[PDB]
């Protein structure tokens, strides 16, 4: 098992809450790619690509603050 | 029961003046990682992690404050 | 009761202060998605989410506001 | 009466200088927060949450500012 | 009643000026430890903190100051 | 008489500079809903719409450049 | 002749280097507030308050820069 | 049993008033180290090494103390 | 065996406290560099670099805090 | 007229080589506290703070530092 | 009159010479101990109580210079 | 063979991990110079562009984060 | 001729090292505050305060280093 | 073999003590030195610089105990 | 042959272990300031300028560390 | 010849690094100024307005690098 | 003439081996009273106070030195 | 050839183990104040004077260790 601290495990709370959106949104493209006309599947890859755009700014925004709480802690123990 | 000095005494005013602050910080998270797209529940996380925020920092530079004044003290002991 | 600070009072102003806003605009929302022709459905939907996006920035840029007051108060403890 | 030392009266100089500053932004904010789409409502909140916050910051860094003038008279008693 | 002497006086001419700030800070810490985000909770700790590390430094200062007195008078006893 | 600060003052100034353009945008748009197709209420509410745009949004950058000044001053009493 | 130290002839020299430019921001407001749409006088008032900004900002941390300076003389006489 | 002096027994007061500090920091340090970014493990670690460091300071000036005072006594034999 | 001291097994709490995040964050960092532009490898790199400027802070500044006790009861020797 | 020894005359060629700075900083402060955002006010009262602190800190440390002098003299008069 | 040595007119020149030192000190630690935070009282009673420092260590190694003296003059009677 | 400390290795990790991007960048650009028109040659200098931006905000961040760690370790060091 | 000491030496060499850097930042000064938005004024005003801030903190802490030499031979006269 | 005294014999019980913490810290600078920027090797000789300051000072400060305690025995003699 | 010191030696083992660094840092900007928007060149003078910065940093403070031991022991001769 | 430091070396390689920057750029700006159109002038004015705005900010950013080089290895002097 | 001993003519080489440090000190003092932020006043009293503080421990030291040779020599007159 | 005493001989042991120190310190210094803002000469000049300092320091104790050594020697002549 890989070592994991409290920002890996905020982190991968993200990665385990979102189920296959990696890959929803990686399959989305892919079907996109092949015919990039069809409503259905820009409407699809739209509402993918957005919920995958607030998954990463809501992941990266939340290792960033409890990073900065950790730091003023540390910043107090000298 | 375990022992608790005074600077323990004051970062655990902090731990009981909020509540389940660690714990509502912590549902908040597990119910904005399930859906990270839903502005009820960012903006509740986000009135959570700022609030804890300032929870971890207020505790933690009182007890640099009494410790400042504690080892001040001590030093006049010779 | 569940615990609530300052900035939990603060965007809870906003939450009390719209009644039902946020039933309103997915009230909207389930009338306009089963008819989305209807222009009294339409420019009832845009007078509610136009509505809740200026209900979610002020609620959202108040808290900020707040916690940058606290924030630079809680730096002079030390 | 109660007891007040010097950077009490620092302190309570900014806070008898404006007059009901915390009333005002409260008042402010209870107004907008029934309404917060009013352009009269919006501009007189953020000239008041603006005013408050520099209100606040100027009174910690003042009552930060004369403790490290006293506490350097302090060091040189022994 | 208990023995008291010089030290014990000056270091109680402190105790004594000051008149509950030993119970202010215990009841302001109280206050702000319930909500650590109220920033006029937050000021008036800032100030009473701030106040008690000045009290505490310059009344162990003073009986430092007065302790190498007279261990300068009692050497030349001899 | 209520207090106002010096962004209070500034952001008044914009409230006095227009006479009533807050009353005059009322009053146009209330003239234009009970007829929305003359071409003398819609170019008049054009006119007025337009420029309580530009007074809003200059009263508001106003303001904040001057809390941008006055935030970096505060800043160095530190 | 009120007093003046080296930091208030530092603070100063930049008051009496720009010659009126509180007057001229002051009266560039004042023609602005009147009538906030003409580009004449929003490009007057965004050089005066552009220049303004500069001007308080080189003050403030010319005024730090030599307290930095003069701090680290002082702690060098014990 | 071994044998304590005055000196040890004024060493040991410290050490049986605090119960287990010496183990509860050890402790917080390996709770600590396995995960070096709870909020919650560096709070309390900072909360118990900093009541190791006053521990510490005021059991090795009070040794010195009564050191002092003792050898001045036994100055006096002669 | 090389010797050990107390800073050493201090620091070396930390080092084996974490299992192999010096390696992790080297992995991370050769996977990125690779192609820094994969999500999954941004926010896996954020997550592993945040926790080793944790770690590396916490190791540094206890050792520091350590070494501070320590230095003040060997001044008590003399 | 009260008695001055020579470390009193030395603390009161500071006290009357300033004028009124005594003065000039609680004047600031009162102008200030009444519109803590007029940039005028901040500007002026930031280089009057500063000046009070450079002389608080230079009339501190050289009568610390003559009674250094005088403490090394009176020890070679046994 | 109560009787007086050599030593005692020695010790009382110096009682004489500072006017009321004694109760200057005492009238400086009364002033701060109601409000230890004022730089005006704290600078007054580091310059009071430094004056009342080598007041007492020049009195005592004067008393105690003569003593020599005398004991010298008073061995060679025999 | 010329120096590399740490934070030119890490620098020199992105410089090798992306193979010649460097210089497709300068390619692409200079195929897309000569036709600025063609959408296959604009959408290789998007895709390139967008990469290189990402790899050296990617490299510049990563330079100063170990930066910041070491920087943190070696003023542990006094 | 005014007598200088080997602290006057060592403080006239910084000051006849420097030429004219007492006049270049006066002047450097001057130019900026006649016009404190010029890049070339500005750039040439933060390399001459830089370059004085340095030269004043050399200067003080080398005589501060030589006379903490020099007491320290005194200290071994008797 | 060369003679050695009950203070060679004190002072080597520190140099064997530690093993080759002599050539452990020179060690460590060597290879901190060739690359003055990796976290492993700083954080390696912050432990080790540290641990032989700790080494270095209860050495010195032990031999002087011991030679305290037989330079009042000697005195003893006559 | 100049005569070096055991400072001198540790000073200098940074100064041979990067190999030229100093000219290294020299030569990168150089070729900067010829040309101040290569990203090539600002990313190779960001990791020299960053990576001098920390050995002169860790230079500096063993050289002062080395300084603090010797001078504790050099206290324990007399 | 006026003296010059070494920030005011580093400063003045960019200077003479680029040509007459300071001078193209003032030479772009007076011809679109007598006709702010033409789209060669435009796009030369952007061309040298951002090569401007690189090199005084790099400029200014190393200045301020060395100065925080320097400044702490000036502290370590005492 | 008044009449002057050894110790008389050894304390007045050094008062006439400095010129006029008694008067330069004080002149010093009355200049920088007058202006305590000048950094050239600060320095120059800092350079002055520290070479009248060797002054006066060398004079002290000396005077000190010679009184021990002589009640050597006169307790062996009998 | 001037005489030489055994305390000269230890003192000048230390005067001929270094070679030029006090040219080195000097010529260090020289270099210095031409340019006090290069780091290769202010890290030399810390190297130096830190180097001055432990060798005054170490040859002012040896100088005073054998004085002692000496003087209760002599003691014991009569």
């Amino acid at each position: 098992t890989p070592w994991s601290g409290y920002l890996d495990d905020v982190s991968a709370k993200f990665d385990t809450g979102v189920d296959n959106l990696q890959t929803q949104v990686t399959e989305a493209l892919d079907k996109l790619a092949a015919k990039p006309s069809d409503p259905a599947l820009l409407a699809a890859y739209q509402s993918k690509l957005s919920e995958y755009n607030l998954y990463r700014n809501a992941q990266s925004n939340t290792v960033k603050a409890f990073k900065d709480i950790d730091a003023a802690i540390i910043q107090n123990f000298r």
